[PDB]
């Protein structure tokens, strides 16, 4: 009965920077050509969502953040072919137009439609959200902290009907990012020695990926020792903290492996720890993968000799996945009991408790928090 | 015979930094255990040698430089098994002891015996040169600006007897580095687009590597437009200079290619161009290889965001070659007519005209000058 | 912690003879009085371990083989006084209780505690391993193809901490055996002419021993001519194959040396070659050392006149070394670069690739393959 | 004079095997170049001579046996420089030409001129004896069961004129063999425990040798207990017989010494007891010397594991003595009263009674029986 009509629903709106959410009553426009309106079933709280709140990430306001989620297709726009009302799907912050260079290349995944600049809009350059007359912006081609959202078709992944929305939502960000980091970006090898900087939802996902890649050793690092128990239990053959010693973490790690660190992953978001992760992989054959999003407008300064000796330094976006291709496959892999997401979800709460949720994340008391509708 | 005795010969000595070469009469101690004394037949003037003079490369003094050469074995020390007197060889600055992690690693090449710290001695920590009752240091496990030198066996490659020493000496640094940079370090896929920053002896070699890789486009970049004719002769599809436009080189290249720069190579040695090279490759699926040697003790400041999107940034030592295995294979490939080295040799002069060789190097009027004995 | 507790870990188990390994999850009991639980860091693949598989060496089943290794002391049992947790150690397949006759005799080394009969248990007659509720047998007082093992204190050699595990593990069997076979058992004298039958890990170590002793001539013998290059490199003066001539190898050797073969060494494990080795040393003043292990339950038949004329024929266990006395000394000698172990190691692979190590051995492609944990 | 003329005398000839002696009239040709004709004063009856009669030793017929003797030089052939007519000498069945590997090598003694193949001729391939027209063959470079014999100068030891020929004749075989077996071949050590298999003439000499080495225990073994009284008188500390118990002799011996049998000597001539002798010495640090002579054309089958554990097994020819150097010295030591030979001679008879001497040998009634002229 709503298809074609504006949908009045609620949404955690953010009117300005460094402000708390405001659960407003908003109006969601119907989907235009090649767009899709989705009803969010569950959505997790990712650390990147907090970046906007903190103001460590450029964004227009007002805006509805949230990007990690599972939903149902309420209605499809004109010309859509990959989905139909009733289909279970997962909104993709990383699209796959399949037409641009990065999409045409098997070794690329950052679609030209990727909202990196903080555009806060869809393909045609407009918004679909209105609240109190004034228009509300989108977040990374998704916007999930709402009962309903509209994303372009190029940002819709049709998944298996039987998939549990409250768990598979991690495939929309957190999990796929860390797992694919190892498996598809760093391409960790069997017998390797990996080092993961940061033991959050993504960090812990990298571990699973490395352990699954065959790494005979996986060392976890975190200032928060409370994250160790989770680490060891996930695949960390050990875990330490930078504060445990005064000698550079790079030296410590070398000594621990006898200078044979094949991979280092930065999954925090600190420039200082990016240098640390680089310096910690082997000087000639080590690879350092940066997964953590660095704070906007900050220049990095390091010793270029660290790179000259042969080191490989690369970035990662959504764990190197080709969204529309890989997401539905990973879902089937979860159904086939291959991976246990449950280890990652430390809290399931009703959407209304969103404020409490963000509190948890920021206190170091939680991995993932899944909000329910 | 000369075997077992100290050899008196002439060598181009550098008594201190920022001073011309002094062609002194020196004493070359005989080869100890697993060492090899070599008679130099032909040696190339490489830019890195100039770094010692200019003072931008750490080195002890006095010292004898030169590291690109072809020689003949005069006498082997005790225990030597890979070479015998009269054998044609190429001394190696990048050793291959076959037993350290890097040598054992199929993805490594920086042997632990590499003199990266400017020690200026052999494996046992001593020198073999003397001049006026003063010990003269070695340079990067080689020292070829001399009638005779002594290296460790791990630093000797036995090559085909019929190899013209005045041509294949480039296989000791110049040509191997460039060619390998493209084929081994960068793994240039066929049909891709490559951009090379710097059209000197190594830069031109990189063009040959990309050309051997099947690249559909290879764009040369140099401030000296006189280098352009050569670049085109060895395989460049077109050449340009940064001064030709006011907009950033990264944007000029993106526009020229439709946002498709597969691989960039920094073949100059300026941190400035290292960032330009990084920034000039596709933001998500591009690879930038640092071939140029950055000036001593200089930190590099760049925008981390260039990396995070997915760019791969990696160093390169000797073209990623495992010295003792690859050098012989390259000489065989030269004799098998797989490539031309004549194009890179602009001048062939007697060893005594070494200062002119350096003049032509610095005045930009020479790719490779080869000094003969 | 793990002290006093059962350890769950992985181990390559053999359930019956003529079967491939089965990496299984096993439990390792804590150490009882005067025993020591050790974590394995690196372990070699010695041909003896292959005899168990092939069934040419008696063993009870199931069993965990492997015996050439380096480790770190996880925990010590009651009354232990020679090692402490943290200590680096080499487990000893040849004990040294220091109380028995062979231990008190300066010319003996086969301690009563040696497991030569396939006992597969510790000094108190019991096992320390369980897998699927059923007890698993030890191998030659060691058992190292497991993450953890328990040995009697009489079978632990505390070594230098700075010792690289993946190198000094050969001092646990292979190197010490062939080396001591020349220096300690055969007592090769300066100027002699030695002959080695078999050029694998042990054979190559014999040649190093002969050279170290002062042999003027070392002849290598092997069907696999691909082994010649390394035999020559390590010390040989020439190598040949039994197939090169139709006349008995003894005659050939007589002819090459003009009937002056002082020492022959059988480092293979064939009754046939044991005889060949005997008949090849001088008929009156020759010495023939048997290093290779004869297939179990096979009687030897030879011409006694070979012996009567004066030939000395003697067996050899662990190169004649007194375990806890000579092992620690060899590690220290190694650290002083007295001998090269890396020449013997042709492959380093992660433990999980155990079959490939064995396949490489059996296909004639490796000397020593070292497995890392 | 007789010098230069054929000498007619008597000799004990064997026309064929398994037939008693025949005292015939024979012709002894004059000594050719580098040969010596000797008058036999006294000669012992060695068990080896009986081997020829029994047919368990290869020989041509007819032949004149006997090899243990003392004599006087009748005439010297052309070129002879070491002895003159009238000199007292001992014919050597083991030559010392001083120009062959064994001879020149300090550890060898089996000269190249030794008659091991059972030729029965002198260096030049001819005989010197004639009887009833037909030529009679020599035995082991000696032939002493005759009044006159001719030997090569390499088989002649000039000894002290004051030496009792009826006692020192044992130094031509029996005594020197047994004595040297312990002192020179086995190299028995002070305080060791030796076991001698066979209490005959050579066995008793081994005991004497072991007693001079400082042995602490010397256990004698024989099936004939009447030999025990003499064994104890020459040095044995106890004696036993294989039939004294049912358990294997090796266990009996082990039990008696607490598994500490340093040396075993076989001085009987059986393959079975040679095996018993090996198995009887300490499995790791024991040495078993084979002195007895094994019946020709018989293969020995034993368990190689007996040898593998470390036992040293060696043969013995004439107690390992360099005949021309050692025989004189031994006589000199006898005259210096180092040992008593009288204990070994149980019967002194005239040469015509040779048959009785042999009867007493094969009945067990005598140790050595000396025949006089
Ligand atoms: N690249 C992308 O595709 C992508 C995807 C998802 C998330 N992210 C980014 O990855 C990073 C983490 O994601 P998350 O959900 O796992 O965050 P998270 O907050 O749950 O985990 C952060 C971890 O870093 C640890 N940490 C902080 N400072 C530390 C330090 N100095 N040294 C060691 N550990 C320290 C914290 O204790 C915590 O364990 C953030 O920058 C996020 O924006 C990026
Ligand atoms: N990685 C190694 O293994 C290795 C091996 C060989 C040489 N090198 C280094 O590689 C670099 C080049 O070697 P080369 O012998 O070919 O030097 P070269 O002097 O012949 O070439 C340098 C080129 O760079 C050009 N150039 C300089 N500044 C420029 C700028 N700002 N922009 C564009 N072009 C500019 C010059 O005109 C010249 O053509 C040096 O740093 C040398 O030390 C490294
Ligand atoms: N005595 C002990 O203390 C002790 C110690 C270690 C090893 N071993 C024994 O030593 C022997 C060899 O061990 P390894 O570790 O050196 O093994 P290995 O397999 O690496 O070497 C065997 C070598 O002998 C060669 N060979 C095989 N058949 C041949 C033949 N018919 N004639 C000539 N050469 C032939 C093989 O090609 C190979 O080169 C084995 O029996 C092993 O059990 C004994
Ligand atoms: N190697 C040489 O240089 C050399 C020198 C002299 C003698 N021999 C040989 O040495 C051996 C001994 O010579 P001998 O002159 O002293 O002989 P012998 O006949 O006097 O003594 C043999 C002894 O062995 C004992 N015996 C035989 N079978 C027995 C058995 N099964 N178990 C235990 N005892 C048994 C006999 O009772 C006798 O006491 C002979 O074979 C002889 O040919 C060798
Ligand atoms: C069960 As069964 C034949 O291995 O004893
Ligand atoms: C010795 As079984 C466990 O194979 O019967
Ligand atoms: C034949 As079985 C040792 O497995 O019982
Ligand atoms: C008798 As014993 C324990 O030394 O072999
Ligand atoms: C004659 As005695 C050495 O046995 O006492
Ligand atoms: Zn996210
Ligand atoms: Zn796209
Ligand atoms: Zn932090
Ligand atoms: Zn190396
Ligand atoms: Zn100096
Ligand atoms: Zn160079
Ligand atoms: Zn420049
Ligand atoms: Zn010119
Ligand atoms: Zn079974
Ligand atoms: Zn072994
Ligand atoms: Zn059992
Ligand atoms: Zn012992
Ligand atoms: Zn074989
Ligand atoms: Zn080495
Ligand atoms: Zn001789
Ligand atoms: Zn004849
Ligand atoms: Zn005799
Ligand atoms: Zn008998
Ligand atoms: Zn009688």
């Amino acid at each position: 009965g709503t298809a074609g009509k504006v949908i009045k629903c609620k949404a955690a709106v953010l009117w300005e920077q460094k402000q708390p959410f405001s659960i407003e009553e908003i109006e969601v426009a119907p989907p235009k050509t090649k767009e899709v309106r989705i009803k969010i079933l569950a959505t997790g709280i990712c650390r990147t969502d907090d970046h906007v709140i903190k103001g460590t990430m450029v964004s227009k306001f007002p805006v509805i953040v949230g990007h990690e989620a599972t939903g149902i297709v309420e209605s499809i726009g004109e010309g859509v072919t990959t989905v139909k009302p009733g289909d279970k799907v997962i909104p993709l912050f990383l699209p796959q137009c399949r037409e641009c260079n990065a999409c045409r290349n098997p070794d690329g995944n950052l679609c030209i439609r990727s909202d990196i600049t903080g555009r806060g809009v869809l393909a045609d350059g407009t918004t679909r959200f209105t609240c109190k007359g004034k228009p509300v912006h989108h977040f990374m081609n998704t916007s999930t902290f709402t009962e309903y959202t509209v994303v372009d078709e190029s940002s819709v992944a049709k998944i298996d009907d039987a998939a549990p929305p409250e768990k598979v939502c991690l495939i929309g960000c957190g999990f796929s990012t860390g797992y694919g980091a190892a498996v598809k970006t760093g391409k960790v090898k069997p017998g390797s020695t990996c080092v993961v900087f940061g033991l959050g939802g993504v960090g812990l996902s990298v571990i699973m990926g490395c352990k699954s890649a065959g790494a005979s050793r996986i060392i976890g690092i975190d200032l928060n020792k409370d994250k160790f128990e989770k680490a060891m239990a996930v695949g960390a053959t050990e875990c330490i903290s930078p504060k445990d010693s005064t000698k550079p973490i790079s030296e410590v790690l070398s000594e621990m492996t006898g200078n044979n660190v094949g991979y280092t992953f930065e999954v925090i978001g600190h420039l200082e720890t990016m240098i640390d992760a680089l310096a910690s992989c082997h000087m000639n054959y080590g690879t350092s993968v940066v997964v953590g999003v660095p704070p906007s407008a900050k220049m990095l300064t390091y010793d270029p000799m660290l790179l000259f000796t042969g080191r490989t330094w690369k970035g990662c976006v959504f764990g190197g996945l080709k969204s529309r291709d890989d997401v539905p496959k990973l879902v089937t892999e979860f159904l086939a009991k291959k991976f246990d997401l449950d280890q990652l979800i430390t809290h399931v709460l009703p959407f209304k408790k969103i404020s409490e949720g963000f509190e948890l994340l920021n206190s170091g008391q939680s991995i993932r928090t899944v909000l329910t509708f």
